[PDB]
C-alpha cells in the first residue's frame, strides 16, 4: 500500500518519542548523566533510520516500533532486579 511510500516524518517522530521516553528513564533508573541522555536521543534516531531499512509495510514499521518499546520497558524492569532485586 501507497501508505508505506508516503509515511509522514511528523508521525515517525512522535512514535520514536515513545521510545525517547523509555531510553530516557533508563538514564533515571541507571542514574546517568545529560550526556548520557544525549546519547538516548542519538540511539533513538539511529534506530528510526536502521528501521527505516526494513520498512516494507507501515504495519511492520509499527508493531517493530511498538515491539521494541517493549523489549525496552522490560528491559526497566531487568535493570531494576539487578539493582534492587524488585
Amino acid at each position: 500500500m501507497s501508505s508505506k511510500e508516503t509515511i509522514p516524518m511528523h508521525q515517525r517522530s512522535q512514535n520514536v518519542a515513545e521510545l525517547l521516553t523509555v531510553l530516557m528513564d533508563i538514564n533515571k533508573i541507571n542514574g546517568g548523566d545529560s550526556t548520557t541522555a544525549e546519547k538516548m536521543k542519538v540511539h533513538a534516531k539511529s534506530f528510526e533510520a536502521a528501521l527505516f531499512e526494513k520498512s516494507s509495510s507501515k504495519e511492520e514499521y509499527q508493531k517493530t516500533m511498538k515491539s521494541k518499546i517493549d523489549a525496552m520497558r522490560s528491559t526497566r524492569d531487568k535493570r531494576k532486579r539487578e539493582s534492587v532485586g524488585s
